[PDB]
């Protein structure tokens, strides 16, 4: 059977999984329950940077992961880390 209660979870807000059409933008809002921390993105395949083709907004204890060259490739599985806590969500591509 599952656990009782969970350790100290280092991620106010989770990224929920979202949806978005082949070509159209799409962002994920992940916030960690400390500052200070770098919240490190990944995709499946390849790591995630602040960088061409994609773009990172941080501001204290908010992760916001945007992603426009986001296609029906990308209708993988998404993973996000920050520091010791580690979450994944999955992103359906519509088309």
């Amino acid at each position: 059977p599952e656990p009782g209660k969970k350790p100290v979870s280092a991620f106010s807000k989770k990224p929920r999984s979202v949806e978005v059409a082949a070509g159209s933008p799409a962002v994920f809002e992940a916030e960690t329950e400390r500052a200070g921390v770098k919240v490190r993105w990944q995709r499946g395949g390849s790591d995630i940077s602040a960088s061409n083709k994609y773009g990172l907004a941080t501001e204290g204890t908010r992760h916001t992961l945007t992603v426009r060259e986001v296609g029906p490739a990308d209708q993988g599985s998404y993973a996000v880390i920050a520091g010791s806590s580690k979450v994944k969500f999955d992103l359906k591509v519509i088309e």
